[PDB]
C-alpha cells in the first residue's frame, strides 16, 4: 500500500463512497472512528473494535502527552504497539481538549503546532492534524476572523514541520482544519488558505459546538463545496446517527464521536427504532435484544432485561456490553450508507431511517 | 451425562484428582470455581471465563435475591440463560453474606433453610448449598457447638426442602456444610451428623474467617479425613495460591474466592515468582508480559507497562485484562496440580512451586 490514496467509488448528489488506502490499511468511507481516550476504547480490546467493523480509530492528544507522555510511549515502540491496534490511528492535535496562556506561539496550560506534530510522531500517528485554534460558538465576525487566520497561519506552520520530520512525511498523511466560525466569507478564506498550503484531507472544524442541526447543516451546505472535491472531507466530533446521514447528505466522508461509548456506559443504547435508556425500568424483564436486525455479539447473546441488571448495578460487564452494541450499530449505519450510495438509493436510505429512526 | 457422579482418577497422599459429571458439564478435580457477583463473573464475557479454563463459576445468592431477585431470575428463564453460561452453577446459601434478627426459624435482614433451597431452585443451580450458620473466628466452645448444632439441623432442613422438589432433586445436586470452629471433637460431630444426613458432596465451611493459613491448615489435617472419601470435599472462601496447594495436600477438591477477581481489579497480578502490584512506578516502561510463561490471551498481547498505564488511568480494559490474567493463571494452577497428582509428583510440585512463589 501507498501512504495515502483516497479513491472515490461512487457517488450520490453530494455524498460520496470510496477507500482511503494506507500502510496500516485500508479505511471504507464514509468512516465512523471509534475515540480511544489514554491508549483505549473504553471497555472494548482492539479485536473487539475491530469485530465492529471499524477501519481506524482516533487516539487522545491531550491525554496521553499528560499521562503517559508521548516520548515514554515512542520508548515503547509507539501508540499502535501499546494498546494492541496495528491498523491506521487518527490523532487530533491537542488543542480542542486543551480549550490557560494563548499566543501566536501556541498555548500553555504546553502546545505550538510544532510540538504537537512532534507528539503526534512520538505516538506514531497515521492520520496527523495541523494545529488549530477552535472558535468558540457564538463568535463574533472579528473574533472568528482572528481565530481563523490564526489557525490557517499554524497549518503552514504545522505543514513545514511534518514535512521537516522525513519519517513521518514519508508514512503518515497530515489534514488541515477549515475554521471561521458560521460565516460563508471566512469558511471561504479558511478553504483557499488550506488549498494553497494543499493538504491530504480536508476537516470542517468549528462545529458541533452548540448550534444545533439546523444551523450545522446549514454551514455544512456552503462549506464542504469550498474543499478540493478529490480528497476526503472530516466532519470533527460528529455526532448522533441523524447528524452523520444528514452530513454525508451533505459531502462529509469520515466522522469520530465519543457518543457512542460514553453514552452507552450511561444506559443509552442505538436502535433502529431511536435511542432507548436501558437503565428505564420498562426493560427489568424485556427477552428481546438490544436492537431487532442487529448483527452484533451483544444482540446474538444477551437480553434487554440482563444488560438492564448490569447498568443499574454497575457492572463492568454493563459498560462492556452496552459500548460493544453502540459502535457496532455506528459501523452498521455506516455500512448501509456506504453500500446505499455505491447502489444509488442512497436518498431513499435517508429518508426510510429517519421515519423509522424518529416514528 | 447424569444428575452427579464424582470419580477419582488419581491419588497422591491425601490429594486426589477426577471428574465431577453433571447434566450441564464435566468439573476437572481439584477445582477452582470464579464467582459472579451479581450475575456476572467481573469484567469477563462468560466465554472468556470458560477460555481461561473454567469448568463451573459460583453464583452469588445474597445479591440475586436483592437484584434482580430470585423469581424475576425464573420468570426470565433461569441464570444459565440471564448471564449466558451454560455449564454448572454452585450457588451459596446466602447467609454467610447476611451475616440482623436470627433464630431457629432463618434469619431476616428474610431467608431460613427452605427459602434458601427454594432461591438456588429458582435461579437454576446445579450444585446447591445447604444453609448454615458460618460461626465467627475465634468462637467459645460453647457458642461453637451451638452454631454447628444449629447448622446441622439446618442441613436436615435443607435436604429435606431439596428432596421436596423433584425436578431439583432430579437435576441438581446438593452439598452439606462441615461446621466447629476450631475444635476437633466438633468438627467430628459435625462430619457425622452430615454423613448420617447424606449429601452429594461436603464443604468444610467456618475457615479463611480470619485464623490464618497455620491454624486452617491444622485444622484441616484433622477436618477432612473426618468426611466421606467418596464424595468431593469443597473448602469455601479458599484462597491465595498457596492456601490452595496446601489444601489440595490435604484432601480439598474444590475452591472459590473472589481473590483474583477483586485484588485483579485493585492492580494485584499473580505470577509463579509471587504477587506483583501492578500499579508500581517500576512497572510503567516494563515491556514484560504480566508473567513470563502465563499461556493467557492477555500475557500474549499485552505488556506490563500497558497494563501498569491502564489501571492508573482507572481505565475498564485494564480491569478486564487483570482479572482475565488472574483467573487464567488461577486455572493454570489447577491444571499443574491434576497433572502432578495424576503423575505421583505433586508433593514435587508443592515444593518447587513454593519455593520460586516465595523466592
Ligand atoms: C463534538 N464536537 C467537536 N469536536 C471537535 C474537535 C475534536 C474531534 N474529536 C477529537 C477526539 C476527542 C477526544 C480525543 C479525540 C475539534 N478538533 C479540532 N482540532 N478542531 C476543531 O474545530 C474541533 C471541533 C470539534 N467539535
Ligand atoms: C473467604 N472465606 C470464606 N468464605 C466463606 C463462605 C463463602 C464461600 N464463597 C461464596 C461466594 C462469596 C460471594 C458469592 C459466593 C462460606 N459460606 C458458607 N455458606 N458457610 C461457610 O462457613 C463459609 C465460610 C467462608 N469462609
Ligand atoms: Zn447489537
Ligand atoms: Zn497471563
Amino acid at each position: 500500500r501507498p501512504r495515502f490514496s483516497f479513491s472515490i467509488a461512487a457517488r450520490e448528489g453530494k455524498a460520496r463512497t470510496g477507500t482511503i488506502e494506507m500502510k496500516r490499511g485500508v479505511i471504507r468511507t464514509p468512516a465512523f472512528m471509534p475515540v480511544g481516550t489514554a491508549a483505549t476504547v473504553k471497555a472494548l480490546k482492539p479485536e473487539t473494535v475491530r469485530a465492529t467493523g471499524a477501519d481506524i480509530i482516533l487516539g487522545n492528544t491531550y491525554h496521553l502527552m499528560l499521562r503517559p507522555g508521548a516520548e515514554r510511549i515512542a520508548k515503547l515502540g509507539g501508540l499502535h504497539s501499546f494498546m494492541g491496534w496495528d491498523r491506521p490511528i487518527l490523532t487530533d492535535s491537542g488543542g480542542y481538549q486543551v480549550m490557560t496562556k494563548q499566543s501566536e506561539e501556541g498555548v500553555t496550560f504546553m502546545l505550538s503546532p510544532e510540538r504537537s506534530i512532534e507528539i503526534q510522531h512520538l505516538l506514531g500517528s497515521d492520520i496527523v492534524m495541523a494545529f488549530d485554534e477552535c472558535t468558540p460558538y457564538p463568535a463574533t465576525p472579528s473574533r472568528a476572523a482572528s481565530s481563523m487566520e490564526r489557525s490557517m497561519r499554524w497549518a503552514k506552520r504545522s505543514r513545514d514541520a511534518f514535512d521537516s520530520r522525513k519519517e513521518q512525511a514519508e508514512n503518515a498523511a497530515l489534514f488541515g482544519i477549515q475554521q471561521g466560525s458560521v460565516f460563508e466569507n471566512l469558511r471561504q478564506q479558511s478553504a483557499d488558505a488550506l488549498a494553497e498550503i494543499g493538504f491530504d484531507g480536508y476537516a470542517v472544524g468549528g462545529l458541533a459546538v452548540g448550534e444545533g442541526q439546523d444551523e450545522m447543516f446549514r454551514v455544512l451546505d456552503f462549506s464542504v463545496p469550498m474543499l478540493p472535491d478529490d480528497k476526503p472531507h472530516y466532519l470533527m466530533g460528529v455526532g448522533k446517527p441523524d447528524d452523520i446521514v444528514g452530513a454525508v447528505e451533505r459531502g462529509i466522508d469520515m466522522f469520530d464521536c465519543v457518543l457512542p461509548t460514553r453514552s452507552g456506559r450511561n444506559g443509552q443504547a442505538f436502535t433502529w427504532d431511536g435511542p432507548i435508556n436501558i437503565r428505564n425500568a420498562r426493560f427489568s424483564e424485556d427477552l428481546k435484544p438490544l436492537d431487532s436486525e442487529c448483527h452484533c455479539a451483544v444482540c446474538q447473546k444477551w437480553s434487554r432485561a440482563y444488560i438492564h441488571h448490569l447498568i443499574r448495578a454497575g457492572e463492568i460487564l454493563g459498560a462492556m456490553l452496552m459500548t460493544e452494541h453502540n459502535i457496532a450499530f455506528y459501523q452498521q449505519l455506516m455500512q448501509k450508507i456506504r453500500d446505499s450510495i455505491s447502489e444509488g438509493r442512497f436518498s431513499q436510505f435517508a429518508q426510510d431511517f429517519r421515519a423509522r429512526y424518529f416514528a
